């Protein structure tokens, strides 16, 4: 058994390279949107005409 | 030239009958709407979808 001290523990080495990138799906704070308003009158209204 | 005075007019015989019916193309004062409200999105609606 090796004693685990206050000095022991060492940080995590991270790998060196390039900088990441982006791999999500979709735009995530980058993102803009054009928006409406869909009064009562609507209940579900298809995808294609809302676009 | 007969004169005409205050005692000459006569009130216009109005005919008799049964009573007179409507004859207009739609309904006046017995309409009954039903209404939507509309933003400014749907600008130029087809007619039959907003029926």
């Amino acid at each position: 058994i090796e004693p685990f001290l206050r000095t022991t523990p060492r940080p995590l080495r991270l790998p060196d390279g390039p900088p990441c990138s982006q791999r999500s799906k979709f735009l995530l704070m980058d993102a803009l949107k054009l928006s409406i308003e869909d009064p009562s009158h609507e209940g579900e209204g298809i995808p294609l005409y809302d676009a």
